[PDB]
């Protein structure tokens, strides 16, 4: 079929990698997974409601918060229905269904209610208070604008036509030798690993370091063939003592067969603990990489793989073990305790990650007992889903499919709003899966095909990894292709325009970067005008905001910015004529910063805002849109009406460390029309400042430069450029005299706003502390999947101190107030030093 072959070249263009390309494979796992996923894909496409899928209603089950309830008139919401040039406002009870909001339009004085200017529809049996746009409208005090129109054709989402246990011998590997085409002493270290657990360790004799070093040794391991668990790795490492190269091979394949034969595995080098050290993929660059030659006995061959009481002090020992943070290491005593009292540990879902890390995986009867333990899962299965507990079972410490599957089972019960909250980190969690085909990969795939919004983000999350990870590109490319073959031609067409546009805008960014002024300013418009001609589509969906349709460029407004990395400031017209405003879509296109790092941080800010929403706290964070498109390249959402803290100083001062305290509050009044607005801008400042002080403190990205703190003309403060301190790594946070001056404090003093501040801080900080485990795991996972070199295990443990684990609320309240005071003690010291360092040298 030729129309099927041309379609593969389109998929290959959308993916950014050729999924058929067999040059970098040593087995059919990727083919077996491409084939393996055909069923979940066909089962979700067939099960989905075409109408609900066509319109992707964005709904939450969460109770409407208090701060949103108080903003109500009196059990009444004002919805402004539009049409052509007619606009009739209707009073509607928060509990009112959008179907009845038509019955209160066709009887009060077939057709769908779409938001004005957005591809966002208010459909299905859900109270309007439960729509995410509605809740967004209440928060920002915006008006609920709806334009009545026709439901999209669900025929546009049309999808195109489609024994190991009996051999008691000790395991062995023959290390033939290693070869590097260019250029000491050298040894091969072979390890039998099961999720961070090293079952056995062998080494070769140190030979001289030459372009070809041979051994012909049979390395015998202490573990028997029968004791090998499904998920075990053979980790090959080259030392010279300094590690230089690594490669991994799964011992038991995707078919449950033990590994036999000859393998020439090309090796991954070491640059400069992370997820890339765990890859089953081989280095694609053959011409320059080091390879290892090995043999595994191709024998016959096919070897396939198939309560009482407790003393007070022991129970008190177990309880103190179970109620410990995810990062506290377990000692051999703790592990022996947990395992002996395993049936008692099962009644405590919180214990599962610690109980499963007590299992000796290099022992078959032990692993068999662990399966008996999982058949008595009841408590876990019954319990109210805990994400932080679920994620602990998806980390690098778990290599058993069955242990991992119980966490994926817990995720099935997540509503879409929640899937979107944890999507970026569930996608990064795929890097920890022993096999390409997993319960997690299938989960991600089902959810994306079931919802266009999860699907839009899945695509960019996966695309970003395929574009910049050689260790994971193959695995991700197989999940992307599986998604793209079940989303619809409408989605396929959407993704097409987006890729086409973003790929053009990346060329522009890099060409402009090369020339580094009057000369450059010209080239900008010169290049942008050629694109707007015909090749570039009329409009395109915004990758960080799928609800928006970005039309033609505002060439006039578009500019190259004054920075080391020369970024593009682009402006786009809203392609939707139903838009209640002529406000542009501002996007920054940048090369230099690692936007992967920003994304991970931005997503943690969203989770922190959600932890605050559950405890009636709105800390006014601005976690702006950010989509990494490739290596050190991607896009940033422009936050409107915003300046940097440094430029505000540069205004009433001028390119010096002479930092005036008066400056901020001045600019705030200068940019406020009424004093009612100024009071609210100060109210926003106090709230946003506490939020970034706490968040920044917890994440440990607190010591920042003024140039990386932004403020809106409406008082909202926000941090920018996270992939800069994390890109290349004192005060706990930025709480400068200009910030304290806005709060009504000069030197060591107190005011009604500074007391307001400290109370919000302590409330916010104690709210995050109730989610210790969750924040720890996320932080730990972000460091492993997204942070290069910033690992060690010690960088991870920073979060324990910040979250003040082990301490009580009163002691925690005390600890945060100290930090607030070290900010007052330092004043402008750190800022002036940052200016000295960054601006000068
Ligand atoms: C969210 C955001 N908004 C605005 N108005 N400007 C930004 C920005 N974000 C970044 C940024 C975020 N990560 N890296 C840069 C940025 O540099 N700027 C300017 C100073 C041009």
């Amino acid at each position: 079929s030729e129309e099927s072959q041309a379609f593969q070249r389109q998929l290959t263009a959308l993916i950014g990698y050729d999924v058929t390309d067999v040059s970098n494979v040593h087995d059919d796992e990727l083919e077996f997974t491409r084939r393996g996923l055909v069923t979940p894909r066909m089962a979700e496409v067939a099960s989905r409601d075409p109408k609900l899928y066509a319109m992707h209603p964005w709904v939450t089950s969460k109770p409407l918060p208090e701060y949103l309830w108080k903003k109500i008139a009196n059990n009444c919401i004002f919805i402004v229905i539009h049409r052509s040039t007619t606009s009739q406002t209707i009073k509607v009870s928060p509990d009112d269904t959008p179907g009845a909001i038509l019955q209160s339009f066709f009887t009060k004085m077939d057709f769908v209610l779409r938001v004005c200017g957005r591809d966002e529809y208010l459909v299905g049996e859900t109270p309007i208070k439960n729509f995410q746009w509605v809740r967004h409208c209440l928060k920002n005090g915006e008006e609920i604008h709806v334009v009545l129109d026709t439901p999209p054709d669900p025929a546009l989402d049309e999808v195109r036509k489609e024994s190991l246990w009996d051999c008691d011998r000790k395991f062995r590997v023959k290390i033939r030798g290693i070869d590097i085409p260019v250029l000491l002493t050298v040894f091969v270290e072979a390890n039998i690993q099961h999720g961070q657990q090293v079952l056995c360790q062998r080494r070769t004799s140190p030979k001289p370091f030459t372009e070809e070093v041979l051994w012909n040794v049979w390395l015998e391991f202490s573990i028997k063939i029968k004791d090998l668990p499904k998920g075990a790795l053979l980790n090959l490492q080259i030392y010279c003592v300094q590690l230089l190269y690594y490669v991994n091979l799964l011992l038991i394949d995707h078919r449950f067969l033990l590994r036999r034969g000859e393998y020439v595995l090309h090796m991954w080098q070491i640059s400069g603990f992370n997820a890339d050290k765990l890859t089953s993929a081989t280095n694609p660059d053959k011409e320059n990489s080091m390879s290892i030659s090995i043999l595994l006995d191709n024998y016959c061959h096919p070897i396939a793989l198939p309560r009482a009481e407790m003393p007070n002090q022991l129970r008190k020992q177990l309880e103190a073990i179970i109620a410990t943070d995810p990062l506290n290491p377990l000692t051999a005593e703790d592990k022996e305790l947990l395992w002996h009292f395993r049936y008692e540990s099962l009644k405590h879902p919180k214990a599962y990650p610690k109980l499963f890390s007590s299992v000796k995986w290099g022992q078959q009867e032990i692993v068999a007992k662990t399966y008996q333990l999982l058949a008595r899962r009841e408590v876990w299965d019954q319990s109210a889903l805990d994400v932080g507990l679920t994620m602990q079972l998806l980390d690098c410490n778990f290599s058993d499919e069955n242990v991992r599957a119980i966490a994926v089972q817990k995720l099935e019960s997540l509503e879409d709003d929640d899937v979107l909250h944890y999507l970026l980190q569930l996608v990064q969690a795929v890097k920890f899966e022993p096999y390409h085909d997993s319960a997690l990969a299938r989960f991600l795939l089902k959810r994306g095909l079931r919802n266009k919004r999860i699907g839009h983000f899945l695509f960019w999350f996966l695309r970003s990894e395929i574009a910049q990870s050689r260790h994971y590109q193959q695995r991700f490319a197989v999940i992307l292709e599986a998604y793209l073959r079940g989303c619809g031609t409408a989605m396929l067409h959407d993704f097409t325009q987006q890729v086409q546009v973003i790929e053009m805008l990346q060329k522009v960014t890099l060409d402009i970067k090369s020339l580094s002024s009057s000369q450059v300013i010209s080239q900008l418009k010169q290049k942008l005008e050629n694109l707007q001609n015909s090749q570039l589509p009329e409009s395109f969906r915004v990758p960080y905001d799928p609800g928006l349709k970005a039309g033609a460029l505002a060439i006039e407004k578009c500019k190259v910015m004054a920075s080391k990395k020369k970024p593009l400031w682009l402006e786009f017209k809203c392609a939707d004529p139903t838009a209640l405003s002529n406000e542009t879509i501002g996007i920054i296109f940048k090369h230099g910063d690692d936007l992967r790092q920003d994304m991970l941080i931005l997503q943690i800010l969203r989770i922190m805002e959600s932890i605050w929403e559950t405890e009636s706290l709105d800390l006014c964070l601005l976690p702006y849109g950010c989509i990494s498109t490739g290596d050190k390249i991607g896009m940033i959402e422009i936050v409107k009406d915003a300046t940097t803290i440094a430029k505000i100083q540069q205004s009433t001062v001028g390119n010096t460390g002479a930092f005036k305290d008066e400056v901020l509050n001045h600019w705030l009044k200068e940019k406020s029309p009424t004093e009612e607005k100024f009071q609210a801008a100060v109210e926003r400042f106090v709230y946003s400042c506490a939020g970034y002080c706490v968040a920044t403190f917890v994440l440990g990205i607190g010591d920042r430069h003024n140039d990386n703190i932004m403020i809106t003309e409406t008082g909202n403060l926000f941090h920018i450029d996270f992939g800069h301190i994390l890109g290349n790594y004192r005060v706990p946070f930025v709480l400068t005299p200009d910030f304290l001056f806005v709060m009504g404090t000069s030197g060591k003093k107190t005011s009604p706003h500074f007391q307001k501040f400290q109370d919000i801080c302590v409330k916010a900080y104690l709210a995050l502390r109730h989610h210790t485990n969750l924040l720890i795991i996320l932080f730990s996972m972000m460091l492993m999947t997204g942070m290069p070199q910033l690992t060690s295990k010690e960088d991870i443990e920073y979060i324990r101190d910040a979250l003040t684990v082990g301490k009580n609320e009163e002691d925690a309240k005390k600890y945060f107030l100290d930090q607030i005071e070290v900010c007052r003690d330092k004043g402008w010291t750190v800022q002036f030093n940052w200016f000295l360092h960054l601006v000068l040298g």
